[PDB]
């Protein structure tokens, strides 16, 4: 009974299932105490995809996951992780080991002030500095990590304390408490200034997208038939029963039916929403504008986001509270008009182009055949690129925590590890992840692990064979290309040689049986399917606010 | 015309010759800059090994390695990168863009204070607020990178401060200057304290790998004929001529003959001694001696180190004064005894797989002196680091600071360009193989003569033996297999395998003589490894 | 002309800012130049912590942030003690300082340093504008932050190019911080359930409760449901003279008050607004197992002795209208009301004088008590830090919210005179009473030219005994030797005529009460030399109470 004991004691307090990381010198009393009792340890094959897989735990579980990893190198390569993590909105404790206590200022072998690393990417850096001190440490790290808003806590170990022999008890892992609704008052004048709106819109965001809050978004939808709109993270929140309301997914650039849809409002009501995903001075623009802030924290200020009210408390509760004494909207026959042609504009911008010809599959035809080959309730993980870019828009997600984009860092090589970590809070499910080919080096590592755990992975794989997101965005701005090109690889062989299925759509005709045979599979499969990339200029094209703005 | 060129100028100035980077949104001014003008630019498979890359280029180079990465994940993954070349005396200058400074403190996509985060691991971390600014900061930046001890600097970039149109010149490109050796007198109290030794002993550390520290130590060692000893970054010391002078390598473990004849010294002189590669409570303990501290920069005191003499000025300098006037030492019969028995017994240091020593040895006979060889962190690195020789500098490169996993083949696509037409050899282990074998699409990319070696037992075993030893059990230190020739095969590379224990010496050849990249299997047996902490030697 | 300084005095007029205390300079000027078209009035400070001091007392008296105005360097470098009091004691300050030009922003040029990463450690909010455009929001959620649960500092550097930046852009609305719903309704009706089955139930108001709506609602609480109470220093102002016998003095210090024994007694502690700065759980929740709630803006902090076993998390008024509305007066069993008696009488004998006291000066407790009965109960009265602060703190009744300021976060020498400054500002036309020692009157001392210049109607007392004693009596206790806390006398009624104020002194201890009128009648600043024993200090931390009631308990 020492120091790494209380860690783990707190692990079980916590009812931590899965703990993801890599050993080291200094950390591993905490590990050797984990072999006694606690939970079980995933073995990663970078502390980045340990990072990344916990965070994938977070955001689908709710509560902290847990990635433990040694000093030096060890701490210092959850440095993009848990910023990844404490900026969108998933709970993560880290826990790292440091240099004795005694040589903390010394020039040693793997020694640094972790806590001052840490500090500017999470909402909670601290060290340990006396044995004691271990439970409460722990503990406020797992609440405030999950506290609104959600997001990383840090905690170091110096070697010489968790190796420390202690008579301390442990302490009770006290939950999280969650507020109240928002203030009546606030309420009451929401409700009034929606009911004497002549076009108001939800815009549904970040922490909106909880399951809880999209179960309590969706009854207000249904009930004051209001036009929603949902931002990349906020993706699960449109029901089939809530497409002829649903205006698609805002984000990146500002050329979708949602920004025009915004344009419109004369009141829009937030939930959850956190600017990271779309700044407010993308669709918050053109004439005075009633907005509504419902979050689980106060407001930040733009020039472009003045809230005229706040309603600050829990999210679910909230949005309760004005469902129940809200009525139906009922829109004059402009606005039905208005709503009529953004649906139109809406529908025209999900479809391949009738002048397409190509040896290689469409975007478009990439994400429909996908999403008609998985099931709704299954979890699609995706990465960060052009391809992440098609995924955010055009491919339906119906029910909460189905589609995770990374829309706070957009970091890259998240997919595969996500889907890793979500295989595991999910068992026996399919996971399918979609990434780049370039963006798939940086945790393709991982799939070791995948294979070692028999996860039930489909990674797809957009290949074009350069860094396009980057490669466009410079065409726009400079005419030209660079440093996005890159040489290729045999997937398969790839695949192959971790022990894992290896498939490849040959031409674009193939990609439903391949994909369909890939969903039915044993274990972890890679699939390679060339894309053609040459409409993807087109997604920065400022054609359809410009055919609105004539037409207004 | 805009902020982004003068950035390019400074760099053109320095006379950098590589930039490895990964472009995005907020940095790419930079790189379309780097269209026009400027060092070719290295596509990175991930900023880790971009930032290793660079680290290896100031190891051999002396000049700043340059690494130029985007906002937000951009930044932040240089974290591990630059903190090991900053604790590894390794010159590297990092380069990141950042949000605009009307939104700075704002919640938006890719925004952090990235000063702020690389101010504990770096010597150095600025950011740029105005445009006219540039090439001060970074100017500087290069100045404090190379100044002794050299280490990591960083400089972040507003999107809108790269992008933004000015007329400001650019400044010169100064070089940092060097010192002068140490005072007279200082040198003179130590030539006096050596002549006067009874077993006087050189500790050649980090900052004694130096090429024209090596030289100058070289010069000294010949002359008055003193048993030295090597830290890890301090391989290619050791010359030829010198074997009989020679007394191993010092670390991680006190049970080597160097750390038993440092206990027998009465006064032992440290050359560009970090003491992050080995602490001084290991081997400065069992009875006074006389400490003498030579270095570019002051000591740290610590309880084992309290210096009785500093010198410090420019390390091959200071060591040129003294090797000018000191004269042959005679030593006594007793003294010349236990330098016998050590060296006699650091040849007695020195199964159905190959043995870890079989390996190092073999190696090192199907390899050319001039050859640069780059180790990665783990058990065989012990081995390597331990008892493979190296008879020039700058060819066995190891992490002895951070001991950060996944350097060595991106070290040795950073040296194959530094080095064109040159053969590089990596080793590593199999689970310390993937951290950055990605980066193997950018050696075939470019057709670099890179020869890895994979240590090949299926587990983390340097955690592994050390957990034995402290708790009698293994945690966490097991994953599966996979195939490395396969492996190679599919990043268009070429891959070979040791079958038995004899085919070795075979297989090393034909990737010495093969064309491009080659990943070489070779599984170990570790059985042998645990005595690696034994205190039988001391005993 | 609009420029970028125009921007900062701009969100000031929005935020209603009536008064900024600073001192100008070179880089930040342009910012004061602005202020002189329109914006707050100016106050000139005589050193940059006394800004930082009187820009706290206006926060926690008006709820509001005050704000202060400094320049680059070492005006900057001067806020840290100041801010870090504010933020550490629930008081809403903003600190607008300025900062070296952008282009020299990481050289060896006069006064620059990096103002934001100084404040980090010791602010909620610490910014530097980097971007003229940027300025409006920057400033707008610095007040918000600072005025959020919990409330605290907000520190935002200029760059002296920026504020002097012409630009042509908009200033931004200075929306108000909203205000959170009550607490969770299950959560409620738990903590009701769980209050009206307990033997001894008992409200610990902390920092929070002690806001004047907060206070408003304990008190509707305490009455209706008649609990026993306890104070932490700054919740002085709780107590109505309607709940004197509800009342069990103010933990704190040390564990030695009959609210210490009586909140080892109680089974259900109920903390309101309980930031354990002022003090530590390992001090009061000891000894057997107590069913603890904590009621505040926002969670708690888990400690081995404070793990709750409720939170009502949402406004502190609101939530505790809520506990009332559905409570009910709560009925003691004989042995209870026995405990309760017990404490309540032990409180009054401690707060007696010896009856073997005889003096040539006045007792710490007679000071209280003649100042007490001198000064009317809406009369704002500023502490500083010592000895004298013990008695004060522990014995001066306070009868209104926000009526006894006291420093229990940081506990920082020379608030006293400073917030009496601030209170004066904010109060006009009252009189305010400021309280303090001898070497922490010299702290801020410097800053009673300021009270003489604005002519504020400011009484300090200062207790004269030529020592740090509260230092001195804890070494006596625990090193049996003083060290470094003597130094030598001022005539501080000199002292006082010299800045242009009103000097008087107590030479025999029944001067005491009649030279207290004297001062509350005189027109402008007063300052007291009033002479103390502190021979009796060291009883402040006797463990006798505790010792006394271990055996009477045990009976
Ligand atoms: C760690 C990190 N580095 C750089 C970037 C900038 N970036 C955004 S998209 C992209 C390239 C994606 O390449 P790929 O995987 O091939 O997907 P594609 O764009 O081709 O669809 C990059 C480098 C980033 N978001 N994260
Ligand atoms: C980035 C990083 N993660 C973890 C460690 C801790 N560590 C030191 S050696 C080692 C395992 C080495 O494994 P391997 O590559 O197979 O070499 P081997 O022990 O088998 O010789 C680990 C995990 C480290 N030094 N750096
Ligand atoms: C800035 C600061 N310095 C030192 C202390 C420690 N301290 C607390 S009370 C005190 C001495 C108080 O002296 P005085 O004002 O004369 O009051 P007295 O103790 O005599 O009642 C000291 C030094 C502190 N709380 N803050
Ligand atoms: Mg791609
Ligand atoms: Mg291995
Ligand atoms: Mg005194």
């Amino acid at each position: 009974n020492r120091g790494a004991e209380l860690v783990v004691d707190c692990l079980v307090e916590q009812g931590v299932t899965h703990v993801f990381g890599i050993p080291g010198a200094k950390i591993d009393a905490v590990f050797d105490a984990l072999q006694d009792k606690g939970p079980e340890i995933i073995v990663a094959r970078h502390e980045q995809n340990a990072a990344f897989m916990a965070q994938a735990v977070g955001r689908l579980t709710g509560k902290p996951g847990v990635v433990l990893v040694t000093s030096g190198p060890g701490a210092s390569n959850l440095a993009t992780g848990l910023l990844t993590a404490n900026t969108e909105g998933d709970p993560v404790v880290a826990l790292a080991g440091n240099v004795i206590r005694a040589d903390r200022l010394k020039r040693t072998h793997q020694s640094l002030d972790n806590a001052a690393l840490f500090q500017p990417i999470t909402k909670y850096s601290v060290e340990v500095q006396d044995v004691k001190n271990i439970p409460e440490a722990v503990t406020n790290a797992f609440r405030i990590a999950s506290a609104g808003q959600a997001g990383a806590a840090f905690v170091s170990f110096p070697q010489d304390v968790v190796n420390e022999v202690t008579n301390t008890k442990n302490v009770r892992a006290v939950a999280a408490p969650k507020l109240g609704p928002a203030a009546d008052d606030a309420i009451s004048a929401a409700i009034a200034k929606i009911q004497t709106a002549k076009l108001p819109v939800v815009l549904v965001g970040m922490k909106g997208g909880r399951p809880e809050a999209i179960k309590a978004v969706r009854k207000l939808l249904k009930k004051v038939q209001l036009p929603f709109v949902e931002t990349y993270q906020a993706a699960g929140t449109l029901s089939r029963d809530l497409e002829d309301q649903y205006f698609g997914r805002i984000g990146l650039f500002r050329n979708q039916p949602g920004d025009l849809l915004l344009e419109q409002a004369d009141v829009v009501l937030t939930i959850g929403y956190d600017p990271i995903e779309y700044d407010p001075k993308f669709w918050n623009i053109n004439g005075d504008r009633t907005i509504i802030h419902l979050d689980e924290i106060i407001a930040d200020i733009d020039h472009a986001y003045q809230p005229d009210l706040e309603l600050i408390g829990d999210i679910p509760s909230t949005i309760n509270h004005i469902e129940h004494d809200a009525v139906k909207v009922e829109f004059a026959e402009r606005e039905q008009k208005i709503l009529s042609d953004l649906k139109q504009y809406m529908h025209e911008g999900e479809q391949v182009p009738a002048d397409w010809k190509s040896d290689r599959a469409h975007p478009l035809e990439i994400v429909k055949e996908l999403r008609n080959a998985v099931d709704d309730h299954v979890t699609v993980t995706c990465d960060i690129g052009s391809h992440a870019i098609w995924m955010s828009r055009y491919f339906r997600s119906y029910e909460p925590l189905t589609l995770m984009i990374s829309n706070g860092m957009q970091t890259l090589g998240v997919a595969l590890p996500w889907a890793i970590g979500a295989s595991l809070v999910k068992p026996g499910e399919k996971v399918v992840s979609v990434s780049g080919d370039g963006g798939f080096l940086f945790s393709a590592m991982e799939l070791e692990t995948a294979v070692r755990l028999k996860a039930p992975i489909v990674h797809i794989v957009w290949n074009d064979s350069t860094y396009d997101m980057v490669a466009f965005q410079q065409l726009k701005k400079y005419n030209r290309t660079s440093a996005v090109d890159f040489g290729n690889i045999d997937i398969v062989k790839y695949a192959e040689s971790f022990g894992a299925t290896g498939l490849r759509v040959e031409s674009p005709d193939q990609l439903a049986d391949v994909l369909r045979q890939g969903m039915n599979a044993e274990g972890p499969v890679i699939i390679d399917v060339p894309v053609d990339y040459s409409d993807n200029i087109n997604l920065a094209s400022d054609k359809l606010p410009k055919e609105f703005g004539e037409l207004m």
